[PDB]
């Protein structure tokens, strides 16, 4: 029955509005592959909205590992990995992660999502305390909200905050400190030596998402530990295969104990379907590729240091980026959504940040860099943020 | 740091155990398709575990366009739907599966955990109620916890605690009910008659998990409301596409309105990378197959009727299934991994139920038909079972 529902819902017009001024630019509908250029309503168009940070997933070989995985092994395991959904190739893939960040164990999930459900749900309990940075990922707020433990935000990348709200907390409790990597709203990356000085200080876990960090920094790629040396200082690293690895699931990697607890008791593991055979091949192959061929992360870097470049000489105010995320601060939600818009119609894929995401003095548009990115792709890019931020007048 | 997280995971013996008695059977790594018979350490060994009902990930048509649409569209989208995520292949997708479960519109999420959590966590708020049949699947009280409302649970299909519950609440609040359709423990149907009858004289939304419904009940497979004619009653069609649809993802169908409002506020479709297009082209195949060619549901419940049938003449006691899901009582924790594992090894995979999911005194072991089965191997399987119970001593 609909009464009370049409009511709950009744209030939520910024759809409709956006559509009838003709803004509205979310859920835009892609024909072609990822890529560095895609095709929408026929039409080519620029792509600085992704997170195929190295842009493999038009790599020939890894189509071509996900269409022989599909040959041997089906289109689906029809089950959680706990009971009938466990593959040979799922096993590869845990070994194969382990050893490029560090640790013992993986456990795989079926989406980076469900990766940080799984341990933030089921390690901290009653009387215990999870630590987030107030930034961090929506995942990372659902996996604690579903753990039985107490929740508090500190202050983004603010270390007093942190020691001041554990030094608060009974010696008599498990703490759990979760932190993204690097944080995509900005592209900043965690103060990791002070997060894990501190937890060292008051014997807190550490968690880190890498989404954002695989594939980018460390060495190999192989994330934000790795960039700071800290391999040793961190209890658990999550990542995605929804980015650099051009795929999709996630892993949380860490101690052979603590990852066999994990596979027996997240919920998000044990009640969910695993990973499909495609998916598994595609982040395989993918994962050999960014160790073998150095040049994909190289080239990232080296578009992500000219695009910043270019846009500071024509005085665009960008975010405190230290990575491929260029943010580009508007500071109106209309202006936001209008230059989107305009972006888009002359051929710029970028995407928005606004109210009631960030206050609206802090709107901003993400220009995010893949490896396949050229100059010249750049340069056309900045040349039409210069055009439409001036028609806006910003 | 590792001090107190190492105390919190301390008490958890019972894998250690198991693999030390040589009887864990949980992460079994099949080399080959989920199919009726899988390899396992290069044996052969019959599927009785899987939730494939009809068999599809085997299927080369299925196969074939998931190798296609890898060829167009690559590995991966590279981010959520909401931004850069979304394909024409996903938009004709919600369109089809609209049509299929008789609703307005539809969202995709890139799991069916995940098609629980966005519309249970972000439709009731504070002062809103959801209440959820005691035996809800996981996902559906992860979902429920995510919302700011009150969730209450009512007893196993009792309508009468139901009713009670509700009346209890203020006229002045939204509620929402949601229930599994078929119930994958013991193989049950949701009294939906009753449940929409109380729904519409307290105007309480319903929403129906069909994970184990679709493919299976209904007209052409298309759920529990088809099953029972109440499409117009329930509000939110929830399903999945790693069960009878033989890949990974699901959906919710609903209201041009409702959907509208989900795909712009469930934290599990904004901040989820989309569906691969693999996935997507395997559920659109599939979903054409299970429409255009009833003989796969038809030989499903043929294999049911002819199993079930076989147990009872053997005398073993069922669960109140009406559904291919056979629950085999063992009504002992010991019992059951035994009997699990000696099955294993005799070349017959089934799934264990034991504390602390149930009672030990309702322990069993769940034998789930497919439409690929073959009468000889339902044979050869209750065969080895009579033998196991026999050396077990139930
Ligand atoms: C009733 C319902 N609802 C939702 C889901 C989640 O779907 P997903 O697996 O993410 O595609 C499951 C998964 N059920 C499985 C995986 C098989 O029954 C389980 O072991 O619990 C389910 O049984
Ligand atoms: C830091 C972190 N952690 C976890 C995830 C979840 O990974 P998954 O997408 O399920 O593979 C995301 C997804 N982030 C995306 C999808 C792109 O940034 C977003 O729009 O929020 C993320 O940015």
């Amino acid at each position: 029955s609909k009464g009370k529902l049409g009511e709950k819902i009744s209030q939520f017009k910024i759809v409709e509005e956006l559509k009838a001024k003709g803004l509205y630019a979310y859920f835009r509908p892609i024909q072609s592959k990822q890529d560095t250029e895609v095709k929408i309503d026929g039409r080519r168009v620029l792509m600085f909205g992704s997170n195929s940070y190295l842009g493999l997933t038009t790599d020939t070989r890894i189509i071509k590992a996900a269409q022989d995985a599909l040959e041997k092994y089906g289109t689906g395991c029809a089950g959680s990995r706990f009971l009938n959904g466990t593959l040979d190739i799922h096993v590869e893939l845990e070994e194969k992660l382990s050893a490029y960040v560090g640790k013992e164990a993986a456990i795989l999930f079926s989406t980076g999502f469900q990766s940080n459900l799984g341990p933030l749900s089921c390690l901290m309990g009653r009387n215990d305390y999870i630590l987030l940075d107030e930034r961090d990922h929506a995942s990372i707020i659902d996996g604690s909200r579903l753990s039985f433990s107490k929740v508090i935000k500190y202050g983004h990348n603010n270390m007093e905050d942190l020691r001041a709200k554990l030094s608060r907390l009974p010696e008599d409790s498990a703490k759990l400190i979760c932190t993204d990597g690097i944080f995509s709203m900005e592209g900043d990356i965690v103060n990791l030596p002070e997060l894990t000085s501190i937890a060292n200080e008051f014997d807190a876990a550490v968690m880190v998402d890498d989404a954002h960090s695989l594939g980018v920094i460390g060495h190999k790629g192989a994330g934000t530990a790795s960039h700071f040396g800290l391999n040793d200082d961190v209890d658990l690293i999550m990542g995605t295969f929804s980015k650099s690895l051009a795929s999709l699931g996630g892993f949380v990697a860490g101690d052979a104990d603590v990852i066999d607890f994990l596979k027996h008791n997240a919920r998000s593991v044990m009640f969910s379907a695993s990973m499909t055979p495609a998916s598994v091949a595609s982040t395989l192959k993918a994962l050999e590729i960014i160790q073998n061929e150095p040049e994909h992360i190289e080239k990232l870097w080296k578009n992500t240091d000219y695009a910043k470049a270019q846009l500071l000489d024509h005085g665009f105010d960008l975010g405190a980026t230290e990575s491929p995320i260029l943010p580009i601060f508007i500071r109106s939600n209309e202006k936001t959504f209008w230059v989107t818009k305009m972006l888009q119609d002359d051929g710029v894929f970028v995407n928005p940040v606004v109210s009631p995401a960030v206050p609206a003095e802090e709107s901003l548009i993400r220009f995010s860099l893949m490896a396949t990115h050229t100059y010249d792709q750049i340069d056309e890019a900045i040349e039409k943020m210069v055009k439409v931020f001036k028609q806006a007048e910003v």
